[PDB]
């Protein structure tokens, strides 16, 4: 199906959910924490559907459709996705995204039932955090509802009161934290901006200046944007809808559509039929966006295809859409090309990118720092037993590369021509950062002191990635052979830039 990073979240089956490894004897839960991307969402703005509608109107005028039925089908799919996004709101969570996080929060309580029941009895607290963006906060409140209905409401009174709540209403429980959940941009989702001179400002500012001005990234994206296999996929994909004469004139630069009311450059702001720009600002497109090639049209249609997978629940009633009919059979191979072009932009800008640099993923260091600092606060006598964070793909992708999670361990060649491809790299948007992708840490501890050292026993940590138990990077030594539990001291050592292990001292 090739949904790239619009892949809907696949929950663990009852076999996976009940086979998480048990901690070594004597250790019990003291803390858990998570970072999750927001769930499935609609279109970010009136763009892909708007531009293709302009192209469809031209092809209607010029007789460029292959048939009347094909054209009526094309127009009705476009009007359907646009109506669905207008009713749901552009850029907002869909019902599928709410269900994804509801289930994730349900299972989060079930996996640490002993910890949370004890916290309910003993005055422990739960911390909810968000980037500030509506999508992340709303995914959070659905997670929290699943958490509470799984626990029968016994933890509702145990929520830490934020000092900067996401909103006055249902997001009243969520602390805004753009320094660990939005570290990639100077401007924050809530309209504030990072403060010049602070480290969070420097991290976001340096990153944006790097990606904007790096020559290898731009050279590679230009190489992939002119790849002949992508161009042939574009033509064949559009060849099901438009006539070869229409496509020949588009490939010869005789056509061009801007995201305006008439398609021309001199048009004004284009807004989605039935939407209010004061309620729905994103329901109105940026006029600079255009379709100049077969590649643009094809990619816009592919984006409708993958977002339609996200809007499953909204696809009933009078205005339904069926974009998957354009990607059946051997056209699935064409979808593979478009998925690679989409993945490539993410790989080079937010993932491991090319070898010889760490600027694209070192921006995730504040979030890894907070992962370790909240553990430290808990072992040092704090009462927060859980921290649940909700952010974006722009948060998870560098975080996965920074830790070296499966799929984010291979950088592309330092070259503008020998570029990242599906043939030479494991990275895939659908597995690295699906919708509602999440990373969870469980932290256990053993009571008493460790005789022959004046100290308490080190806590141990186990990691779930999209609710799959995974080991840490290979440079890290686990507490025993074949184990996925790691001492906290070891992870402090091996997750730093040196990637050095503590050796025998990492073992229980
Ligand atoms: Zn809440
Ligand atoms: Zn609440
Ligand atoms: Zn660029
Ligand atoms: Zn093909
Ligand atoms: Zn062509
Ligand atoms: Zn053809
Ligand atoms: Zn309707
Ligand atoms: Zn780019």
């Amino acid at each position: 199906r090739y949904y790239s990073s619009k892949q809907p979240y696949v929950a663990p089956n009852d076999a996976t959910a009940s086979s998480y490894s048990k901690a070594p004897k004597g250790y019990g839960p003291i803390y858990t924490e998570s970072m999750a991307r927001h769930g499935s969402r609609g279109l970010s703005s009136y763009k892909y559907d708007a531009l293709l509608m302009r192209m469809a109107e031209t092809a209607a005028r010029d007789g460029g459709f292959k048939s009347e039925a094909i054209k009526a089908e094309f127009v009705k799919n476009l009007s359907g996705i646009t109506a669905a996004n207008v009713e749901n709101g552009y850029g907002m969570l869909t019902g599928q995204g709410a269900q994804q996080h509801y289930g994730i929060g349900e299972r989060a309580y079930q996996r640490n039932r002993s910890l949370f029941d004890q916290a309910a009895a003993d005055g422990g607290t739960i911390a909810y955090q968000s980037s500030g963006e509506a999508r992340a906060t709303e995914s959070g409140e659905n997670f929290e509802k699943g958490f509470n209905e799984a626990s029968g409401g016994r933890l509702i009174g145990n929520v830490s009161a934020p000092t900067n709540p996401a909103d006055s209403g249902n997001g009243k429980d969520f602390q805004k934290n753009p320094d660990t959940l939005y570290f990639h941009k100077v401007q924050n989702p809530d309209g504030t901006s990072k403060v010049p001179g602070t480290k969070a400002y420097d991290i976001a500012n340096n990153y944006q200046n790097f990606v904007a001005n790096d020559a290898t990234i731009a050279g590679a994206e230009k190489t992939i944007g002119d790849n002949v296999d992508v161009k042939r996929a574009s033509h064949d994909l559009l060849s099901q809808i438009f006539t070869e004469e229409f496509l020949a004139k588009l490939e010869n630069g005789e056509y061009k559509w801007y995201n305006t009311t008439d398609g021309t450059k001199k048009g004004g702001k284009n807004c989605a039929p039935g939407a209010d720009a004061s309620k729905d600002p994103d329901a109105c497109g940026e006029v600079s966006k255009k379709i100049k090639s077969e590649y643009d049209a094809a990619m816009d249609l592919y984006n409708l295809y993958i977002i339609a997978a996200d809007m499953h629940n909204e696809n009933t009633g009078d205005h339904t859409f069926a974009f998957d009919q354009y990607f059946q059979g051997a056209y699935a191979d064409d979808a593979r090309m478009f998925a690679w072009a989409l993945d490539a932009e993410d790989f080079y800008e937010k993932g491991p990118s090319y070898a010889g640099q760490n600027e694209t993923y070192s921006i995730a260091q504040p979030l890894l720092d907070d992962f370790l600092n909240t553990i430290d606060a808990r072992v040092n006598g704090g009462s927060t037993v859980a921290t649940f964070r909700f952010a974006h793909a722009q948060t998870m992708m560098p975080f996965a590369a920074l830790l070296g999670l499966p799929g984010s361990t291979q950088q592309a060649p330092a070259s503008t021509t020998d570029v990242y491809t599906y043939g030479n790299n494991e990275w895939r948007g659908e597995s690295v950062t699906p919708m509602a992708a999440n990373v969870q840490w469980d932290v256990y501890a053993r009571k008493g002191e460790d005789p022959a050292t004046g100290q308490r026993y080190t806590p141990i940590v186990r990691m779930l990635y999209n609710e799959n138990e995974v080991p840490f990077r290979s440079e890290c030594t686990p507490v025993a052979d074949g184990s996925t539990w790691y001492k906290l001291t070891e992870l402090k050592s091996c997750l730093a830039a040196d990637h050095k292990t503590l050796g025998q001292d990492a073992r229980i």
